């Protein structure tokens, strides 16, 4: 199987969040096969792809994290070739690689706030009220299509710290009313 490939990023650096593509589909396929990706990486949230799926990955504390259901055990492409996972936990649906040079990491949240914000692959910033250790409700439910492809993205607190990694959606008749996430403390213990 090929490597996971960074194909874009969610730009959160200014006042407006927006998605940027950094590699098209043909270059993605080539880079997945070689594992050699010379592109410059920037930012906290990467858009990533395999031959068959596309999703997100988020840097927290120097590790680029994503979901096992997207990445499996795959290496990630890098300027020096394929990079093997540093963390794999199928029970948490969690994998991680060393964060690429040029990326910026989020800091784990320590404030205990329940007012969260989910960042999607389309750079929507979606308010979510935390409802448990691993769940939160959308303030404005929407069709699940709007969340598809955003696993591996972050939930952030009002100060912009990482609270969790988006894992699964709670859906009724195709409407997403809530999200399920890997809490950052689960990452912190993994580290
Ligand atoms: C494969 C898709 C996974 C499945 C089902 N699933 C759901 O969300 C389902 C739907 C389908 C009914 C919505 N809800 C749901 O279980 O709710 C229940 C309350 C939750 C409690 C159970 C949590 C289960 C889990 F998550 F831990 C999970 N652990 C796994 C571990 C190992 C593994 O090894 C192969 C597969 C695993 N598979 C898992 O879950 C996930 C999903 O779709 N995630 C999102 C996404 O965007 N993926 S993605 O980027 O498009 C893609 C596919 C390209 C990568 C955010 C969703 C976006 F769509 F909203
Ligand atoms: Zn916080």
């Amino acid at each position: 199987k090929g490597s996971v490939v960074i194909v874009g990023r969610i730009n959160l650096s200014g006042d407006t969040a927006y998605a940027q593509q950094t590699r098209g589909e043909e270059g993605c396929q080539e880079t997945s096969q070689t594992g050699r990706d010379k592109n410059q990486v920037e930012g906290e949230v990467q858009i990533v792809s395999t031959a068959t799926q596309t999703f997100l990955a988020t840097s927290i504390n120097g590790v680029l994290w994503t979901v096992y259901h997207g990445a499996g055990t795959r290496t990630i492409a890098s300027p020096k070739g394929p990079v093997t996972q540093m963390y794999t936990n199928v029970d948490k649906d969690l994998v991680g690689w060393q964060a690429p040079q040029g990326s910026r990491s989020l800091t784990p949240c320590t404030c205990g706030s329940s007012d969260l914000y989910l960042v999607t692959r389309h750079a929507d910033v979606i308010p979510v009220r935390r409802r448990g250790d691993s769940r939160g409700s959308l303030l404005s439910p929407r069709p699940i299509s709007y969340l598809k492809g955003s696993s591996g993205g972050p939930l952030l607190c009002p100060a912009g710290h990482a609270v969790g990694i988006f894992r699964a959606a709670v859906s009724t008749r195709g409407v997403a009313k809530a999200v399920q996430f890997i809490p950052v403390e689960s990452l912190e213990t993994t580290m």
